[PDB]
RNA sequence: GGUCACGCACAGGGCAAACCAUUCGAAAGAGUGGGACGCAAAGCCUCCGGCCUAAACCAUUGCACUCCGGUAGGUAGCGGGGUUACCGAUGG
């Protein structure tokens, strides 16, 4: 079940994709190292959000540390990635 | 000569990329002035495709690692297509 990569979901569709990634990384990075966050806000892409970690460890603290977290007055919903690609 | 093509020139020369200044715009970007990388339609039109933007509205709770909702705006110097047009290689 779990996962590298962590899938953030029901956030505010209106913050520029810049600052989304930018905050997520402000948010998360005290979990773990970040290879990367995926952001994306095309109609099947909006108001979600993939977090990679380093360690699958500090992914499991992220999601257990901050389920439901109001984020730009919106509460995050964390679970695991499905599949993960790249590494 | 007219027309339909064509560009190896000729003559008049035309336009003006990036960048800078300034204006408008949420932005992409455009206007104007300076400036020239290039352009035989780099004149003009968003009909078809591509690409860029996403402030408002509408819709979307959506598992991606090609890239993508509508609506709107932009690019004609991304192609196609439409339309108009100067010169005329003893030119075809
Ligand atoms: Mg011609």
């Amino acid at each position: 079940r779990p996962n590298h990569t962590i899938y953030i979901n029901n956030l505010n569709e209106k913050i520029k994709k810049d600052e989304l990634k930018k905050s997520l990384h402000a948010i998360f990075s005290r979990f773990g190292q970040i290879l990367d966050i995926l952001v994306s806000r095309s109609l099947k892409m909006r108001g979600q959000a993939f977090v990679i970690f380093k360690e699958v460890s500090s992914a499991t603290n992220a999601l257990r540390s901050m389920q439901g977290f109001p984020f730009y007055d919106k509460p995050m919903r964390i679970q695991y990635a499905k599949t993960d690609s790249d590494i």
